[PDB]
């Protein structure tokens, strides 16, 4: 505690569609981006002594190439894999293959959603999972995952 | 009826391997290109005031993206997601997130073919699903597509 | 129509389709299942298409006019309505007849209840339309033209 | 604290987590339920937040806290521990009094067994955290002041 | 026997993470990269008049679009196509438009790690399969390959 | 006063037995003994009692779309039917005459494919297991919601 | 008639009848129902006797103490229906004859509404009809009791 | 010997049998089985009866008329063996001892038809022999009638 | 004139026990009894009938890989082995001679476990539930099938 | 010289209903004779036997917490419990002792819900069908784990 | 005492118990077990005979010979418990009552493990407690078969 | 082969693969599993490997093999053939002995009936060949040779 902290670089990794938020219907759906949300999250991890870094893709190989290039440069992943959560293997294994604990979001209650949404292939190799608690949920993700590497 | 029409704006979206379409043993699986059903559609389109787009691809992404960028341009989907449509959640979302009514058309008859091939991502969402007729099957989608769009 | 051999097409209509238009039309549709039939109808004939058709709430009435079909009938449409999910006679009346059909349904089944998701004809039709209402009558007998000509 | 109107929130833990901290706290922790309600209550104070507590190994002490909380308390927050996946009355309970909840768990429940996979709350939940230990339910907290006050 | 034979063209096509082998743990996981065993198997399969392909990626559009580019080109594949073993019809699809004939291999057992691993969209049509013997697995498929093309 | 009330009650196959076989053993009421008693229930209340009973589907279905615009509310007993008929609940469906389901023996102590009904989800409620009397139980509550008593 | 000895259990959740929002969900509570129920019985020399409870063990131990001093059991277990085999297997081992009730059209509800751990062993069952379905089950037990 | 009653009961589409490509799919009709049946029957002082029909209502109203009447049923009903419950409770309501015979091997065939409604209240099934499955129906049954 | 046809009969574990226990309620007839019977009837149709019964699943599989090119039609009533022994399967496919299942018991009656059968599908047709005489039955059809009778 | 050994014995709901239905049938030894047998047969062998029996899943529960670091050997039967609560399952691995699970009845003969134990995976065995006696067997086993005997 | 003729049958892979890795999945050997167990009845007039077999066959001919001779069975079919319904069929037909024992917890194990074709037609069944099992068994057995 | 130490190899073939080029030959083949054996036998000795083999049609003559194979054998290759996806008795043989294998199967059994895709072996093998003939074997050897000597 008496100590300065060693810097944490986390990489925060969004899926497919989320790059829609905020445009559709936003007095119905809401009018926060995904960028408004890095922004916040950015500053605040940066507070921490933490270098957040970010990817949204639409493209699961992306996603994928960028976990690869995070082995030994990155002490911890947020992802929302949106979609690809129920789909992707090959996101799982790249997660395996690089050995960095992560927590998975999502913005939206999948267990209230159709039961397609009620299996992930990364749940069960997660440090843990939110969902359902809107886009507080990836600064949820950020205040465990400081206090996992610094025992706080 | 006795005013002109406004302009429709539809958007066709062909998934993998339909590029493959008269290329192997032509005498046998027919001689019909892709780009030939789709010549034909977008000249049935604009005898009905209907401006025909498309885009065939074997990159899940390029799909996504093409549906991201129709919100608010175009007023109706065709879409022969292809072997997408068993495995494909992102593209589901992808169509939900824009709002754009759609119609499923599949060459081949699914429910002849592996119990696999039975559900879709798609079909519940549709406006409705061809399947079996052909190369026609574009033709019907769109018929059923002007209808709904002018009332008639 | 002239330079053409006639086709013979047979319609077939299952259960409480005969209900079409009838109640609350404001909300549900004003369209009977007269008014379609009278319609499919003149088109066909416009193609040298002899239309024939038969709505039954009578699961027997249906396998009879399928057996009645051999050797007369080119090609079947059907809409086997709640008869989809539960009769295999009427899959094996088709199947011993071996006249080709396609299967029609106004509604958009699987949006529907999960029961409505399996059929006892999808697997030997030709194919299937769904959810188009009642223009996917049109479309099967344009795609049984097509298949019938080679056009 | 000061310009807001109070919130009055219920926080309801299930069976065995009055163990937390007793068997081998080397190995498996040394927080207790005690301590994590201390802190809870600390931090929902300075956010003007009136935090009571029940846990409960008694169903019905569960069942009948939820119907005294009927237009007194504003939001739950429920780990509801093993009856997460047996007790429909806790369900309906949640359900009968209208009070928004979020479902938390200190472990990552689909790295378990597979009948812990399935809750008969996380359906009509605000939202669920598993696997984050007991800042879970600080997270909890911070989600429902967010919703209330719409910040 | 006694005629010179003619050249077999082989492509062999790999999925996701198989990038990553020998960079984790070696002394723990093993040290020989994908790039050795390709080395290996090229000069193996130049021995027996073999020109040996190789295409690996993380994006399954490649993995598609290089199969297309097969067609008429190419006498067999040799696929360990990792976690898009359990989730892509679409390359099911390529290789079945193609007609090409394959062998699917997998460095692991499958058959020993999650239930999700135990289905493969390829297996049932693929010439046969090998699990679980390492890198010598493609080794085998290439033996294989050549005495079914060369009836020995 | 009360407005009169028009009642369909409709019986599928095999109900026809009832009484038939081995009376000292399985019962000696028949299904017309049930109907002539439960059609003078409904007379003292004011309501008008209708019967069908059918072996053959279409005879039912028929009945129920000719009940449109003139029934105010049906009991049926599929029986064999309430496993297999889909197009029984698309009748009813159509129609949109209020309606409950009776069963004079307990489906649920029966063999499992006994347990899935294609009508108790749209219908007002179903009764089972209560022998005859449950046809009369039906029709209380038919009389108690369409006069809110 | 030789009095009948009746006795109505009510699982969890069936307290709150009546109390949120009754311009929608109905303005009934359970003590009308049961108050309306005991006098419906009372005219036919049924002495009704009733519990409901959010405790399971209340139930059982109540369905043990009728043992040899009632006659038939009318049960709505709410959610315990599908939940409890402790109640099942209380009942089997009092072999008192009972009815089951529900309130609501389970079969129109979540597919785990579907199931109930009493139905197979129940005289038979009653659902959707709300609160009169207590009378038909009472009109039924005083037929199987009395033969009319 | 006393006679026997026997009734054959016949399902939907058997009536198409020697209809199609008769090179291919075989030259019997459901007359010339059920002609040879009579007469193998009438050899053994069996009066032998026969309905086939596509419609459901005539297979159940004829075996309800059956009660009383006859001593044995022999059925095949097609595509009604996966379908009609109906059926089934017909037979179990006139309790008359039935076997059930097909023509065809329903194992070999689709899995839905490997599901009867009729097979475990037979006496025993018949499937796959053609039409001498019908001939061994009626020799079980004379068996288990006269107890030769 | 005939050409002798060449039939075995195989039976599988249980079966020796027929007869033997409480016979006044489960019935006197042995094996041997059903065999001596059936292998006389065979006899008066020119047909050379051969019996193994065995408890030993081997025996029979060998059996079946001796009876190629010397044995023109089986009779099986596999037993216990029939829900259980993909090597009877691949016996019977391997020699490619036709076969007919039989049962004595009518295994739709009993637990959901006989209900699976790894021959019926590739037997030329099942007879369950019809006792000895489903032998009988099963050599008729033999006969029949391989003179065109 | 033996150390003492400490044992709870827990029974499920229902149980204090042995030997009151029907004794003539169903059998006349209730709960407290099996009880009081088995705290003599404890006793011989320098065993402290303590018992709940419970219809309350929370005093089962509640009792296994208080036995922490008090008892070295659970044998339960958690009766119909068995089937539905998870609760149970976790407060014997919160407290880490040892338990043999117990059923008087063959719950395998039973309905198929009854083949599911929420403990017999954690158990160190379970012991069904065998009557009164398998609490005698369960207390053997304990004796000869704690003492390596 | 009548003398009680009692069989206990051992299943495949039972005679390498002792073999691999004593110091670690124990030393006691099938032989030490049934010496011990044969000691145990004969102090109670209890005449116990033994086989262990690899071969089905062996056991099911074990079992058809037992008829008339043995007054009760204590099996351990080991891996024959989840696939010789052969098994169950000849305790069967020689209708002589058993227990099943197996030394390992099944319920522990792999899900394939968790269904037996003995356990529903069994007396009872014991797992999980090691070699003390078969004692267990033949306690239960002895108090059957003279009401003690 | 000289500077190695010796391998000691059984191979096990299940039921009916005696049958082997007995049945069309023209059709299924020619080559006979004495054919195979023989060659594989040849193979592995010029790498020192000492070869044995059993087929059989007996369950508990392959189970006994693999009791005797206990501290006397390096490695196992497998064909059980039917047995493989019924006999729990072999996988609890192969489990009890602790010597590695490798399963071989000439057919695609993932191109056949479905109850052929499931395994008692596939699980606790080192690795599993399909439908590649008769070379399965020698690749299995090949496997072999290469683990135990770390090539």
């Amino acid at each position: 505690g008496s100590h300065m902290t060693q810097q944490i670089k986390l990489l925060v990794l969004n899926g497919p569609n989320l790059n829609l938020l905020g445009q559709r219907e936003p007095e119905v759906y809401g009018s926060k981006t995904l960028d408004d949300i890095i922004k916040a999250l950015t500053d605040e991890a940066a507070l921490q002594n933490v270098a957040l870094s970010h990817l949204q893709s639409n493209r699961e190989y992306e996603l994928i190439e960028k976990i690869h290039d995070a082995f030994e440069k990155i002490d911890f992943i947020i992802i929302n894999p949106a979609a690809f959560t129920h789909t992707s293997v090959a996101l799982r294994d790249a997660l395996l293959g690089v050995n960095i604990p992560f927590i998975e979001v999502h913005l939206s209650n999948v267990h209230a959603r159709e039961s397609f949404r009620h299996h992930s292939y990364l749940s069960d190799i997660a440090q843990g999972v939110i969902c359902g608690l809107g886009a507080k949920g990836y600064s949820f993700a950020l205040q465990s995952a400081i206090g996992k590497l610094r025992n706080i």
